[PDB]
């Protein structure tokens, strides 16, 4: 009953020349390490997995996983796709070099049916023997991983043990919770860390983590720990950059933070994402300075 | 700033012969004020405020007002309109009838501008000098009471002193209480109880505290002593009946209850509401056997 | 199966010192009347049906069909409510009182169930024996009348011969005429005017035509004599002065532009309705100046 | 000034055989379209299984399209959209290279770009051919949606973007386009609103429905194209209850059912995600196909 809960990063993938910045990939995961991070998520959403190669995916996960040997830091590689024989791809090549689990995000622009989603989750699962994270963002997929097959999906295939919301529905994490309560439930919402912690949740995805690691990692302790006033009061205070951080699609505000911050030598994305507006360029510099942002 | 905060309840209005039955109403009120309820909603969306003439709008505020004299139960009595100067006149008379505070539904069908949404509810709290409880339920009004417009009618009007949310959206309870924390939040929306009290809301106003008052009530007072893990068991055990009681508009599905539980006579409504589905029907009942329901 | 149909106006509602300018509003049917409309409609949603109260949306039914009386332009009386005993008596009114027909408008708020809906305005038809014409707009009622409860309504009640659509669905008017050809679809959303007419669709209860009724009733009889580039040409010109008379909550936007012709005498709503923000006041005086506004 | 391709066009499925692609009916499948009445093709769209296709599979049913639309007057506009502008890129200067017409590129799907970025996204897409480039805008589906002013700047600052597909149930933004860019070629990605999007000015159709009624499309198409609005209305009406029932699950899992269950297909066979449907669905697809009649081979 293999799990991979807490403080979790979905990784901004830098840019150099067209090229991934190997050297700076590293270098902003020992930053996560450093400031109680627990698992990092190579090549998600954030980490413009439809852009980059199969082989910059795989290089990724690689340089993901030697960052980490020798911490406590476990690696939960991004292996989704809307291709089933693409997903147990990436699921097979993330076993075989040394990462903890996989991400495996619900299957986008085909709008697979229930009966899809399932067989495509029961392939990926039955692929590995490592942890299986599932992943519903229909506002990005165009289709819903409905509570029933998540919980058939977890009953069915042994090491398939949770799901990474981003549904902005509290309802549904009741829902889930509720009929199925031995399952990880994992934010990929980062407004609402704490109140998925507090019904239950026992980790988060983040994208802020990426910029202020320590806060997110303070807040989803104190939350496990069952301190709930300190966890809603980091809450409050990350509620400004948390909607900040998507005032345009994800990861442009958060690369543009990493940017204006230091952290990241050149404001690089792969086509078709590009640069924010010049209106929140300055509004995302606005919102960083209310927060102390830690440097390397 | 007074407050009426706690457990309470959206009362259904009781018909027999079309008319309204009086006596089962306040039979229902020694229900509720007897299983821990702190305060009663008398004709809000449950009590079918768009279905009763004047007159009955106001008779039934009367009564909840004559059964809750020499009670520690609070009488929050629904005066909400689309038309401001009908909401004045519910307001005024809820005042001078005994009423301890007002919940004001936004206005529906019009849809006004967030101007127009602030000057209607400073129109209304400057008529009355007791609590006002905003009320946000775009499903059915078809406009929403933005995040900004309810922290300015708090900050600016007295009376006002929180907002009963029904939205389903936890980020904008979140929003409303990092930004605003000194509001009262009440949840709207029985499903997510629970969640809207971790983060600091401080009471319910509920459909299914109709048929389980004590459990509702239950629920709603562990987390006000920050008994978290009791609160979520109960708000856990309640999804079933929380969402099987909106299978149909409210409140067909809770007047069925209430019929089938033996509390009203009639399974009665008044048009266009009209009794549910023969398929539902069998849900209500078949959810209903799994909960143990406190009679009078 | 009497019908009323053709180019129509949603009539607005003037007001002077918080009350209904009788005389002015007179006047304002009479331009219409000059300007080739075939049917008024008092009291509808562009005419503030939430704020009067019974007897002025009585008094103003009373000025349309008085005003039209010589002439051969239909009353379609404006008789909805979402209390079925509130939109039976206004019906009753209707007929008794010389209108033509009526519009009810889908109940609001309280949204009942199909079988709801289907009760509710089987009640209306059998309170009358003139034409009933349903209206359909979800985004302020929070209920829809499927096609299928629209084609029953059709086809069980003598009187009822059509909806008016503003849902911004072409393809439920697909649905509804391919099912049953010989309702009669009215257009309840001026940008989509010639779109809807071109699908079989036989008239407009339009908001634009207050402020320019010569182009709406050019507009409709074109496409209805099957002259579709002359009604499309009209539909395209008009598009700019269509949008923007939603940039704000309708009446807000058309009630402004009237105001500006010089149509009506003071700029007045009643809350919770207001005039709009100072910008699309600007830039309805923008948008105007490219059409030719027609006087009394 | 622009060369469109526009008319009765076919999203073509992709037909599999023990999980490869079975080239020789998609040939014959292909060849049944062109003798009735299709005036154009569109090999691996969203119908065509775009996304569980291997980049040298989906490169494999552009060259057999451009073959089998040798010598008749049907184009091929391939399919060529994908979410990573370097493999949009890819995929369209192949399709020049190999004889295609023109291509259509979807909307970049889940990674949702703003719509500064998709003007950049097709741009790159226009100046790396020299053949028309036809938008594609389904909301549902990638998470994005093309802004009437995206597509009208992209019209008006890229020779070979000369229209857009929609498939977006939104007839207002179909006033929009035409209204202020009246040049442009509105084709119709929804095939219950075939007529409607005609009807306000559209040039042609890419359909789901006519890889099963190929010659009841085609003739709509052109009844409209002639402004025979009561024959091509006739013929939409009569088709809605299909065009209904192709969509009761996803696309394509409803169009390639009935094109087995016509005899058309030899196996009912998908790559996952996509599986066969509910029996509920297919007894619902079953029954309303009797009502038509089905051309053959
Ligand atoms: N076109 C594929 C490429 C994925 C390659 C691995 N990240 C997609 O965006 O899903
Ligand atoms: N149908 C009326 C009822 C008003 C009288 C009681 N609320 C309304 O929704 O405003
Ligand atoms: N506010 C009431 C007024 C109804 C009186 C008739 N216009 C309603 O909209 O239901
Ligand atoms: N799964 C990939 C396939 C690309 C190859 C054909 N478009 C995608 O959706 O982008």
């Amino acid at each position: 009953k293999n799990i991979i809960i807490g403080a979790m990063t979905a990784l901004i993938t830098p840019f150099k020349n067209g090229k991934v910045d190997e050297q700076s990939y590293a270098r902003l995961i020992k930053r996560q390490i450093e400031n109680g991070i627990d698992a990092v998520v190579p090549v998600g959403t954030t980490g413009e997995s439809a852009t980059l190669t199969h082989e910059e995916h795989r290089t990724c996960i690689e340089i993901a996983v030697e960052t980490c040997k020798g911490t406590k830091v476990k690696v939960l590689a991004g292996a989704g796709s809307n291709a089933t024989h693409e997903a147990v791809g990436l699921a097979k090549f993330a076993k075989e070099h040394g990462a903890d689990g996989i991400l495996s995000v619900a299957p986008y622009y085909n709008k697979p049916t229930q009966q899809g989603l399932y067989e495509h989750y029961k392939a990926i699962a039955q692929s590995v023997d490592i942890p299986v994270l599932l992943y519903n963002v229909p506002g990005r997929t165009g289709c819903e991983i409905s509570t029933d097959t998540i919980i058939k999906l977890f009953r069915d295939c042994e090491n398939i043990y949770g799901v990474k919301e981003a549904s902005g529905n509290i309802d549904k994490c009741v829902d889930l919770l509720a009929h199925e309560p031995r399952m990880m439930l994992i934010s990929g919402e980062d407004a609402i860390n704490y109140p998925i912690l507090s019904n239950g949740g026992k980790g988060v995805i983040s994208v802020t983590s990426n910029l202020l690691p320590d806060m997110i990692s303070a807040l989803t302790h104190f939350a496990l720990d069952e301190n709930y006033k300190e966890a809603k009061k980091i809450n409050d205070e990350l509620y400004n950059i948390n909607k900040i951080l998507f005032c345009e699609s994800n990861p442009i505000p958060i690369k543009t933070a990493m940017y204006l911050a230091g952290l990241i030598e050149s404001l690089e994305f792969r086509l078709p994402l590009c640069s924010p507006s010049k209106e929140n360029f300055a509004k995302i510099e606005e919102v960083m300075k209310k927060y102390k942002i830690k440097g390397f």
